[PDB]
Parts: C-alpha cells; sequence; structure tokens
C-alpha cells in the first residue's frame, strides 16, 4: 500500500529523533492478527505550519528518490482529519550506522568501512544528480541494510536546489550540526552539493573512529575551540577552520583515506572533489585492502 491507515499502524517503539521529527517502529497490521509487516514511520513533534510544509516537501523528495543506497519510501498515513501527516518507510532492523559501529568495531576492518564510504558516496552522487542537498550527512542518518550494505536514511533537512543556482541559502529554526558543516554553511548559511562533500569528509572521520564519542567531531572541535568570553562557539569554530585546523587522522586510519578527508575539507566549496570523483577512488581503496 501507498496510503497506510493510521488505525492499522501499531506502535512498537521509538527508532530515533532528529531536528523536529521522530521515527517510530510500527507493525502495519490491517487484519489486526499481528501478522503485518514492520515499517518505520516518521512524524513531526512540536511543529508549526512552517515545519508541516517542510515535512510535506521531505516526503515528496524521498518519494522521488530511487537508489539502492537511499532508504525506501513506502507511503504516507494521514491522521484523523488529515492533520498529522506521517511518512512510512522500510524498516531496516540493523539500525543506524553510528550505533552499528559503536557495537561491532571488533569485527569491522578498513575494507568494510571503505565499502560503507563507497555506498554513502554513491548515494550522495545520486542525490546530486537529483539536485538535492542533504544538509545533515552524518553517520547517525545512515542505516545498515546488511553487513555489507548501507543507505542514506533521513532527509529532514534536505532541500532541492533552485533551477537557476547550484547553492541554496537556508536559515531555519533548530540547532544546526555545526561540527559537520562547511565554513560557508556556518557563516553564510549556504548549502550545496559541495557543502555535502565537506560533511562526507566528516562521515569518513566518523567511520574510521567507529563513532567513538571520546573523539567525535564535537568532542574534537570543542577541545580545539576552548572557551573564551565574548567569543561564541560558532565564531571560534569558524576561526579554527579558517586557520587550517581540522579533525585529526583517526588512529589506524589509512593514509589515503585521511588524504581524501582533507580534500573534502578544502576551504572553498569549488576546490573540493565531487562525489563522482570520490567514488572511483573509494572503490579503488576498497579493492586494495
Ligand atoms: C536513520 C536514523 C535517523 N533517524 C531518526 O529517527 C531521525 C529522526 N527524526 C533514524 C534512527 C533509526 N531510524 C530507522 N531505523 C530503522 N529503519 C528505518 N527506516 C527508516 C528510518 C529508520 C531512523
Amino acid at each position: 500500500p501507498t496510503i497506510f491507515e493510521e488505525r492499522h499502524l501499531k506502535y512498537i517503539s521509538q527508532l530515533g529523533k532528529g531536528n523536529f521529527g521522530s521515527v517510530e517502529l510500527c507493525r502495519y497490521d490491517p487484519l489486526g492478527d499481528n501478522t503485518g509487516a514492520l515499517v518505520a514511520v516518521k512524524q513531526l513533534q512540536h511543529s508549526g505550519p512552517d515545519q508541516q510544509r517542510d515535512f510535506q516537501r521531505e516526503i515528496q523528495i524521498l518519494k522521488a528518490l530511487h537508489s539502492d543506497f537511499i532508504v525506501k519510501y513506502r507511503g504516507v498515513s494521514y491522521g484523523p482529519g488529515r492533520q498529522s501527516l506521517r511518512l512510512v518507510m522500510e524498516y531496516l532492523p540493523s539500525g543506524c550506522l553510528r550505533d552499528f559501529l559503536q557495537r561491532h568495531r571488533a569485527r569491522l576492518d578498513a575494507s568494510r568501512l571503505l565499502l560503507y564510504s563507497s555506498q554513502i558516496c554513491k548515494g550522495m552522487e545520486y542525490l546530486g544528480s537529483r539536485r538535492c542537498v542533504h544538509r545533515d550527512l552524518a553517520a547517525r542518518n545512515i542505516l545498515v541494510e546488511s553487513e555489507a550494505h548501507v543507505k542514506i536514511a533521513d532527509f529532514g533537512l534536505a532541500k532541492l536546489l533552485p533551477l537557476d543556482k547550484d547553492y541554496y541559502v537556508v536559515r531555519e529554526p533548530g540547532q544546526s550540526p555545526i561540527f559537520w558543516y562547511a565554513p560557508e554553511s556556518l557563516s553564510d548559511n549556504i548549502f550545496s552539493r559541495q557543502s555535502d562533500v565537506w560533511s562526507f569528509g566528516v562521515v569518513l572521520y566518523e567511520l574510521f573512529t567507529y563513532c567513538d564519542k571520546s573523539c567525535s567531531p564535537s568532542a574534537e572541535f570543542l577541545r580545539m575551540m576552548g572557551c573564551e568570553r565574548d567569543v561564541p562557539a560558532l565564531c571560534r569554530l569558524l576561526e579554527l577552520l579558517e586557520e587550517g585546523q581540522r579533525l585529526p587522522a583517526p588512529p589506524a586510519c589509512p593514509a589515503e583515506v585521511h588524504e581524501l578527508m582533507k580534500l573534502c575539507w578544502a576551504p572553498s566549496p569549488q576546490d573540493r572533489p565531487s562525489f563522482s570523483a570520490l567514488g572511483p577512488q573509494l572503490d579503488m581503496l576498497w579493492s586494495g585492502s
């Protein structure tokens, strides 16, 4: 089905929350005999008309995307009175990549991490071909379909580029993931496929740190930033990035991967590699392990 009856979506548990949305595990059980399939259902919480209109666009974006590396749209569910719109997606029980890395570091090696990186990259290349900027590319928004298959799986901040420009200025309520954001996103609120490339470099750092919280992007940058009176956190972050400071090479991270990170973190967006150019290099590295 593409329209799911709200009364047949049986709530099981929370799967996650981010920005202004929440995703819940539900069994779509039309017969009520508890035989239906599990689905992931996203909805808004503490949201006004602005966020509701944004959520409708999020649905239309995900509905239009068709990639082995992008979570599958299944349909929508309209609450009573068509007042609480819900987005129904395939449920990937292995969960998000961040949690997966923190649980299974011992049995994951560089080749497997490079495979994930390659698949994320191909997903992002596809998004770019649809003129879609993700704006929230991070390990917490990647799902594990299987041991050797990941998917980009949250689009709460995603935007479609205008037809006349390859960038988009976005100023919206909520806390930004500033430690994944390129300098032009931090300062000018500009987002593009090349600002996503910056975030992808941070994702590479996350994967080869196994999303260890002690050396996460926030922990690392916050140590570099320090704390100065009348110097807001955003300014200190912009300052250290302009000075050339970057997240460090994760221990045991292959030198080639660290080089790619640094290229993704070029100061100016036009100087960063495209996802189309990163892909073949990641495939080569995964073939060399
Ligand atoms: C991808 C991350 C981001 N997030 C949020 O909930 C963020 C918000 N709001 C999840 C946590 C785990 N999630 C899922 N887990 C299993 N299958 C799934 N299918 C569709 C989604 C989904 C979603």
